[PDB]
């Protein structure tokens, strides 16, 4: 499955593509997708024994369930492809859930969502680096939302290139020291739509100048 | 995929239950491939195209990876769906990138989240939406999108189309779906941000529309 190969150019071919702004493949489409399933098993059985507060019913806590389910906050723009393979992952899993957004790039878009209080929530993000932009999401969403429990899934893990303490509850890969694209991930809003992940040939990240 | 109803007259679909749908409206399968086709519609269309040089800081260049076709998704609704279309993009070898806005109704419509591109000026633009019913929020998208940002082209690409909703001309450039004059939820279509998970579509019984009243 995935036929993986170079070209004359000595550009990486995967099923007839070529990735010439790519180093190597950290991971094909067929991986990616067994990691997110497998992790969307492993939150599923987690909550899915757990209760909260009852909004639905007025009190006071009931199991997480259509009526009460668990409240997901997707951050954008980086994570909406993993989100949206997840959540049905999860769908198939049998696990309650909705999912409202917050932008960051800087909180550029704020939830919708008001009812979080007593509420389990998890945070669905693309990657953890530095550890920064969770640490300044986590302690937003734990100070106006007042959750009770805050638990972060991420698609991938650089255990190399942390500066601040952060240590995701949910990890569906583990990725080289490198600047990652593919699935979601990119270089000025490029490469996000790859189905595989790929390390990118070093300078290419100021391939792109021009501000969209 | 099997489809059928159990002995409660539940639809069920490859073994899980639906117990809030009236109707199948499409499969998983049915769904994707209609993107899919869709998306060598897009591709085959912009491929051959120029618009602004803003990488060169030229005049006009074709659509590229240094000049990418815009794509403007409406959240929430359109997330999962433009999530699978970008992927089927990038098998056609279109060169695109992806900002989102989000709106809603109070019926009046008002904007909830801008985009954050500021550069669309003589740029092709391509709205992803999850559906057109009434046509009054592409209406209100189109002519903000138009006015605000001045692109050389506006076009939208939905994957519903409900035809008889209609309160407002509208027909998108490019149509996944026709859905049946009623409510539909899965794949993206919600009842207070249930069922959006589902793979499959289906029209809801009437009496499932204010099952979840309490806001989120
Ligand atoms: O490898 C990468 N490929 C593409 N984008 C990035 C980023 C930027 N976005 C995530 C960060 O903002 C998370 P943070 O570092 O704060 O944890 C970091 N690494 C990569
Ligand atoms: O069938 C549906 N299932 C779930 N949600 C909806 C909506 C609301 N969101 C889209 C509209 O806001 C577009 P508009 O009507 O203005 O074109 C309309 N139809 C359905």
């Amino acid at each position: 499955v995935h036929v993986v190969s170079r070209n004359a150019e000595g550009v990486i071919v995967v099923d007839g593509k070529a990735y010439p702004m790519a180093e190597e493949l950290v991971a094909t489409e067929s991986v990616i997708q067994r990691s997110i399933k497998a992790v969307a098993k492993q939150i599923a059985d987690f909550y899915r024994p757990l209760s909260h507060r009852d909004t639905h019913g007025g009190g006071g806590v009931a199991p997480i369930s259509d009526e009460n389910p668990l409240i997901i906050i997707s951050v954008l723009k980086g994570s909406y492809i993993f989100t949206a393979d997840m959540v049905r992952y999860l769908g198939d899993y049998g696990l309650p859930h909705v999912v409202d957004f917050l932008r960051v790039a800087q909180l550029l878009a704020e939830t919708q969502f008001k009812a979080l209080r007593g509420k389990h929530v998890l945070i669905l993000e693309d990657i953890v680096d530095s550890g920064k932009t969770l640490r300044y999401i986590l302690d937003k969403v734990q100070r106006e939302h007042q959750p009770a429990t805050l638990k972060v899934c991420v698609l991938a893990d650089k255990p190399g290139g942390r500066r601040v303490t952060m240590q995701p509850d949910f990890v569906c890969l583990t990725v080289p020291n490198k600047y990652v694209i593919g699935y979601g991930f990119e270089v000025n809003d490029r490469f996000r739509c790859f189905r595989h992940i790929f390390t990118l040939r070093p300078g290419e990240a100021r391939r792109y100048p021009a501000h969209l």
